[PDB]
């Protein structure tokens, strides 16, 4: 027979690549590394002059985009800050700390939310913000080698998940009913222009309540420059649709092929025809010229930006226009002139009609870029050559055709004036020219059709800084028309503030006042109409959540804040009688090590050593009675404890009653003599619930320690003794760990002594899970309090779906604050809203099925591409562009949005309660035959070999890494233990599916 | 009374900026937004034109550097891949895979060793490898949104730290003694240079056993380019004077002021003196020169790099030269030719020299530029200025100074081809000029000392690519003489290349042969002669760490390859009599959910509902034999399982030990106070006593946390006649639910589940308590420790807490059997650095944390210390004129020795239960010595979480200022620690003892 402890030559052979410590140092030459340095490259090659051809190829060049992979990785990275300076740099102020923080809950609805509350046009802004100039710029996590948080891809992602739950927005639940709205608001409201500040304008006009809007658009297009300019690769159309449709909800009138202008649409005109308030939101119309250039065609190869990008937009973008038009021959070297967001636009655009290379020409240096870093990037990477200090003199035509452009130098003196140089010219041949020196406001037909409003200096209408207010009373104005900035978000906030004083100044003209204190609605969808109450133990909840005894609660007055926030229920720190006065020693609350050394947000649990409350009865009892008397709705529960004294516990537990208390927790952790504490022993359990029964009326609940054998048998205990329900669970008992002298974390005194303490957090929610579980199927219907590791709506949907009615939390607020409850709310909403939603039963909860990806942005489609075995890297990776670029060429030659309604109830808390346990039993409930396989998606794969690692040392060698391309392939030996799809780095890349092949188990001999 | 339940006016006011969810969209113009942008600023203002003052100024300015938060954030990100493409990447073939998991393992001693084995340099290379164009560029994370790894500021941390222990280098402890070495190591060795290639040759050589080897160095310096032009501020010359230590501990010696030309040393001296082999490393000493420059002077304006770089050097290098020298006065417009790292280099050092302005001009494109991004950034943002397409044509020299310089324009036609344009010229005004173009070896009389050497036709000596042989086969070379190269990395590689060869040629001179395949041999220190072997019940331990019972001892031959790699001790699969034979279901293994939706490697736990070993008692009996025959010093303990009867584990446990098994392991998990039989001390008795009466050899009752106490079931083990215990088993409960209400892992068509066990990290803290309460209750009774030990330093707490021996699965599971390296040169290096007296204040290997700010040492000016500073808006721009301010102050004002052991290194017997003392019941706890947070305000990054988690979770007892966003801890502090605890910042916050009045908050008097 064989020698069974070693590897035959086959495994031997897929063993191959599997890591092994080498006992010499490698030899290998300078030139074989030259050589197999290209094999493996991930990155731009810096000695490579020419990127792929793009024509025609309009995907995602951003460098922000992220899948939901990296996006819960960035935003649990998010230090969640207070007073966020990234907040303050936001010109729209969105609350970044909350979005961000829903983000890293899984709470993409709540996410979405918050950002369009403050941003009508949220998504749009995430993808094109100028972030390192904005809240990026002022992101405290600059101060760490790991830097900023990339906010707009964040925003973007959670923008992209909302957009494609295709759920409508809705007119603010707490405004009266249409009928019953004053005469005020139907006032006639005509705003100019249909681009991203007469959008938001309109869009919190009609928040307030305004039903009359119209915005009377030019073009036949809407959506202002993100539709006609910026580019598809950078905004794609379907974004500006999506926050449209989004303002039609509201009821906002669009009219299109309608013009500010003498003989058209004046403000007179408007006047006359009964409107009460306008607002001009209609950009910068025309590009700004130089006379060198007068005369030149775009049949010789002259384009001004406003000639060029809209040619382009409508030819990529479709749905733009109902013409089906060709994108524009442009054959050659391309010169642009500019520095700022539009050139570099035109630049990165040009590539795309075929342009041969491509020339930024700046009339100042490198230094005086005016567009972000992030946009000169975009340009740069794509091989674009940047030529400064250079101003146009000449332009040469022949054969009816742009052959060359001539400049004159510049320079800087010693002074701060720009000089031309006459004598120092450069003659640059080109065929093709594209001014993008900018835009302004020039005909004098559109600025006679704002008579009379005053002008400035600049000859844009004047208005006031704060309230958008032009010379005329019941006109506004907002966006790129004022010339105070040249950004959509800018342009979003002006429509935002403009707002509130037309509001101010419509509700005048009727005899109403408004708020001293500016009060714009945030963004409602029919998600917020759900109801997340629950009844337990004849208690009426708001909300499932509420905050455990614990830190949170070491005061009253923190319990009054929470009320304020919104959290359904609290339970008072634990306290006890006078004679049982405790005294906290410190340190005694340290951070958990259970997840490596990774500090800030997220603890994966903490460990502490305290003690009961250090406040009095008498303290608690009042704070009880005064909580109640203002909060009656929000269900205050008195913890208590005591030793194992029949009289102490019905005093203190009348005492909490006659408080006021809605119910009592009993805290079972006092020792006596089954371990050392009550709640170890189903004896002193039974009798302690016995004489507390006894004692009160209101409903009172056993808290039980996971630190026990059987948890049911105290739960069952608890139960006949009297008691309406269980607390699971109390903390684990734990040592945190210790420093590498040998000491403690806690350490207390000189002596740095420690005892054992309680961990609590994620860490230990498999325990409490567990115990909720158990105890739901051993006592059918016994009310059960869950808490251990809740920390967002879909993990306190994972209790309640175990048989918990209500949610208790601790370390996710001593990690964060009071108001993740916001969170935890919407999110609770959102996740029993998508349940009746059929269209999206793919999805797991908020998250869309995981499509093939690489980098969050997904993978083609094409038929030469698929099953290649080209890996995103070295000669495959050029392959891959090769392929691709064919694909753009051929698509090339070859030349509606409803949202989703309900089809059954929206199911309340009470119906999913417990729901999960008809799927758990014991092992031999389950089936050995129906076994499982794992494959791996080879286009989400990152050749990392983790799967293969795993399943070498940890598995039964099953997978094969192939040495060129580090592509994995499941063989059949898999006998889908699932570790390999457990350390994937890529979500959903390995999936474990039904076993097709004959399978019997390994038994060696 | 008062309104106990509600905050007071000072409260209230310290709560002013604690996060509260908004109930409006927030009304903000957006001519205040711009207004309020510039005071949160923390990156580069795009509209900022004008660098910052940098004369004098050599900080470190590299964007890679870490320091040890960020370095250990950045080693657990790695995905520490098989067969990585970073290492195929590396000229010198760096394991980076094994050095940053010793890093994420905080072993930085394993991970310098496993560096500076393949790289003598290992922390200049960390400091300066254009990691882009290498290791980095390859990276597999590059394919993800977060981007490749900082491979470069790992290794320059992991560098750093071991530069830190002063330990020294030694020769190989398997050589020979030096006396009993063969003569033909005695050969004379000569190398010429002192630079990289040179010193990675004269290293190797010596790590080989060659005993006369000796560097001749023309400068009264050494280092080479690392040292004369290489800027301080990217490569501090105490990392080359360390690297130079290092060597000369091997007994490399080094004659400065000695040249290799035809008048001094030349090959024919050399040889006529005896020297039996010669490396040439001498790099190219002169710099590449232009006609139009012939003439011109360094007092005139016009100087080389090579004139330029070693004058900073030689003024900012303290211990470069032996006498002072100073700064070169830079004044005015700075001209630098050339766009390569040297021009680069040129730029940022004429700033530190006090030029006004810098422009970098190139005779190409921005697109053709040679140096890596990386170094190009740095002349960015320093505001260099580059002007591209340019040649010189004259230098203006007018009054005996430079004032200006002619170009011509240049160009690209149709193949490419560099043209020049005479009518298109620049007239650039400039007071200094430095060319760097680049270096050559032009010295007649240093290229006939190399006679009678081939030249090729670049007119350097010629050499094979593979063996670095010159056609002279005594004389090697290798570096930038070689001119295949220019990096550090690659010189590197060269001299270590060379080393091979010349080992060969020597011992063939001397009739000895060599093996076949290359051995260079790794680098060693006393650290590497720890003896870290134990011996409990009667058993010796090579090492103490060891499989677990588990996925990683599936099958033996897996065992077979972890004792190949080192592993001390290893437990087979549970297995069991063939009538107890079962079968396993899938999906069984999952990852946990403890630490959030976080990926990849470093899982915080794991679940498991796999049953016992499917092979049979025959296989693993046989195995068990066959292991013992190969590995008789490596421990192998059979772990076994019967049903509660006497006969059966009698029968097992004889059949387990007459396989020759060196103990056994009683898995309790079998049902039979619960319903296993591990958790009724009574079975658990009995079933040690069945087995003590049936075998002879020691056995270990594995016990499972799952019970009220475990002492019970461990003293009943005793009882029993168990020699020990391995605690403990994993943790029972349920991973997690999806939306859907289904579990995972879902079995079959029913999607069912039942109860698994955790392993991991996340069941640390149980396992901790398990031993410690374990080894108190039974003093000196063996235990084996099991749960979530992943590293040396957790391994050392488990020892500290009682505990002989460390079983380990999770980690292995994270990644594979290679780990067992960093866990013996981690254990080793912990113990090593007991003895060291002056490295007392650190824990462990993790030195003590120094005041900084992304990593880099925070200045320690006394106009800086307590103004209320932060690194952000205003604030930034004061604290930058300060620190110039500082700069100039100090302009005006114009030995390395190993750490030796002062005390016996511990052996692990010497650790075991030492953390023992300091465990005790709450009361022997102080809560007389209470302390208080404190926050060094330099360090912190200004987010608010201690402000919030004392507010929202604690006492409101920080005030966090609403201008600088700056914490402080005010008397109201209780000590909880919370703060500390989810500061992102280690270290920041500290407590210390409490020196005012302490009195606990009672709520009512
Ligand atoms: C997939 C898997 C299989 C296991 N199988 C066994 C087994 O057969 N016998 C046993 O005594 N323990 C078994 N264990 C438990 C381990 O030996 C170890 O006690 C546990 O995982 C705790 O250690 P860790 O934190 O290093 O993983 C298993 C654990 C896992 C994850």
């Amino acid at each position: 027979a064989p020698v069974l402890s070693k590897d035959v030559a086959d495994i031997e052979s897929i063993l191959a690549l599997n890591p092994r410590t080498q006992s010499h140092a490698a030899l290998h030459s300078t030139l074989a590394k030259k050589l197999d340095k290209k094999h493996w490259k991930r990155n731009p090659d810096k000695n490579c002059f020419h990127c792929e051809k793009l024509e025609n190829n309009f995907d995602d060049i951003k460098h922000t985009t992220l899948g939901e992979r990296g996006a819960l990785r960035e935003a649990m990275r998010c230090l969640k800050c207070a007073d966020a300076p990234c907040q303050k740099s936001c010109p729209t102020h969105l609350d970044i700390k909350s979005f961000i923080t829903s983000i890293s809950n899984k709470n993409y609805y709540g996410a979405a939310k918050m950002i369009f509350s403050d941003n009508p046009l949220g998504l749009t802004c995430g993808m094109v913000c100028p972030t390192s100039d904005l809240c990026v710029g002022g992101c405290n996590l600059y101060a760490t080698e790991e830097g900023s948080i990339n906010i707009g891809g964040l925003q973007q992602f959670a923008s992209e998940v909302f957009k494609a739950m295709n759920i409508p927005q809705i007119r603010n639940p707490c405004l009266p009913s249409q009928e019953k709205m004053p005469e005020a608001y139907s006032a006639k409201i005509a705003l100019l222009g249909a681009g991203p500040a007469s959008i938001s304008c309109a869009s919190f006009l009609a928040r307030l309540g305004y039903s009359d809007i119209t915005i009377f658009e030019k073009q036949e297009y809407v959506g202002g420059l993100s539709t006609s300019e910026i580019p598809q690769f950078r905004l794609p159309y379907d974004v500006v649709n999506f926050e449209i449709e989004l303002m039609k909800d509201l009821g906002v009138k669009i009219i299109c092929g309608k013009s500010l202008s003498e003989n058209e649409i004046t403000l007179n005109t408007l006047k006359e025809e009964g409107y009460k308030a306008a607002f001009i939101g209609i950009g910068l119309p025309e590009p700004k010229t130089d006379d060198i250039f007068q005369g030149l065609t775009q049949d010789q190869g002259f384009y001004t930006s406003k000639d060029f990008l809209p040619l382009v937009a409508k030819s990529s973008k479709a749905g733009m226009c109902a013409c089906h038009s060709p994108l524009p021959s442009i054959r050659g070297a391309v010169i642009v002139l500019g520095a700022g967001d539009t050139a570099f636009d035109c630049a990165t655009s040009a590539l795309r009609c075929g342009a041969r290379r491509v020339f930024l020409v700046f009339r100042k240096g490198f230094v005086n870029i005016r567009a972000v870093p992030e946009e000169v990037e975009l340009a740069k990477e794509e091989k674009c050559e940047f030529l400064p200090f250079l101003s146009p003199r000449k332009v040469i035509v022949k054969g009816g055709r742009i052959v060359a452009v001539q400049f004159v130098r510049t320079e800087q003196d010693e002074t701060g004036k720009w000089n031309e140089d006459e004598d120092q010219i450069v003659h640059l041949k080109a065929d093709v020219v594209i001014s993008a020196f900018g835009s302004v406001l020039r005909d004098p037909k559109v600025k006679e059709a704002l008579s009379p409003i005053k002008f400035n200096r600049w000859d844009l209408p004047e208005v006031d800084p704060e309230t958008m207010q032009t010379s005329e009373p019941w006109v506004f104005a907002g966006g790129d028309i004022v010339g105070m900035a040249n950004t959509t978000v800018e342009s979003v906030n002006d429509g935002k503030q403009a707002s509130w004083y037309i509001h101010k100044y419509i509700q005048a003209q009727y005899g109403a006042s408004v708020s001293a204190k500016p009060e714009l609605p945030l963004f409602y969808t029919p998600v917020d109409l759900v109801d997340i109450s629950v009844e337990m133990a004849g208690l009426k909840f708001i909300n499932p959540f509420g905050l455990a005894s614990a830190a949170p609660t070491t005061s009253s007055s923190m319990i009054r804040r929470a009320f304020e926030a919104g959290w359904g229920f609290a339970l008072t720190k634990t306290f006890s009688l006078d004679k049982d006065i405790v005294t906290n020693v410190s340190p005694r609350i340290v951070r958990g090590t259970t997840s490596g050394p990774m500090y800030g947000p997220g603890q994966s649990s903490f460990l502490n050593i305290e003690l009961i409350s250090e406040k009095t009865a008498a303290y608690w009892c009042q704070s009880v009675t005064e909580l109640k008397a203002d909060f009656p709705d929000n269900i205050v529960i008195a913890s208590i404890m005591c030793s194992y004294n029949k009289n102490d516990w019905m005093e203190l537990s009348r005492k909490a009653e006659a408080s006021g208390a809605d119910a009592l927790e009993l805290n079972l952790s006092c020792p006596h003599g089954m371990g050392l504490a009550c709640g170890q022993d189903p004896e002193l359990v039974r009798n302690i619930c016995r004489w507390v029964r006894q004692a009160v009326q209101i409903p009172f609940f056993a808290k039980l320690t996971p630190n026990v054998t059987d948890i049911v048998s105290i739960a069952r205990a608890a139960k006949e003794g009297g008691a309406d329900g269980v607390t699971a669970t109390n903390t684990v008992s734990g040592l945190m760990g210790l420093k590498a002298d040998g000491t403690p974390w806690p350490a207390v005194g000189a002596g740095k002594r420690t005892t054992y303490g309680g961990v609590s957090g994620t860490a230990i929610r498999p325990i409490a899970l567990r115990a909720v579980t158990t105890i739901a199927r051993a006592l059918p219907g016994f009310p059960i309090l869950a808490t251990g590791g809740i920390d967002s709506a879909e993990s306190g949907l994972q209790f309640l779906h175990s048989g918990a009615s209500v949610l208790q939390v601790c370390s996710a607020v001593q990690n964060q604050d009071f108001t993740v409850i916001q969170d935890y709310c919407t999110g609770l909403k959102a996740l029993l809203y998508l349940k009746s939603i059929e269209e999206l039963q793919g999805w797991d909860g908020q998250s869309p099925g995981t499509e093939s990806h690489q980098k969050g942005k997904p993978v083609p489609r094409i038929a030469e591409l698929m099953g290649k075995k080209l890996p995103n890297f070295g000669p495959y990776l050029e392959q891959r562009k090769k392929i691709i670029a064919e694909e753009k060429m051929r698509l090339k030659e070859q030349n509606e949005r409803k949202p989703f309604i309900p089809k059954k109830p929206i199911p309340a808390i009470k119906d999913v309660i417990g729901k999960a346990l008809q799927y758990l039993g014991t092992f031999g409930e389950l089936s050995n035959i129906e076994q499982v396989v794992a494959v791996i998606d080879e286009e989400m794969c990152i050749n990392c070999g983790k799967c293969y690692m795993t399943c070498n040392d940890s598995g039964y060698q099953a997978i094969q890494f192939d040495p060129e391309t580090h592509l994995p392939t499941v063989t059949d030996t898999c006998t889908g233990c699932t570790l390999c799809l457990s350390v994937c780095p890529i979500i959903d890349c390995i999936r474990m599916v039904s076993r097709t092949t004959p399978y019997e188990p390994k038994r060696g001999l």
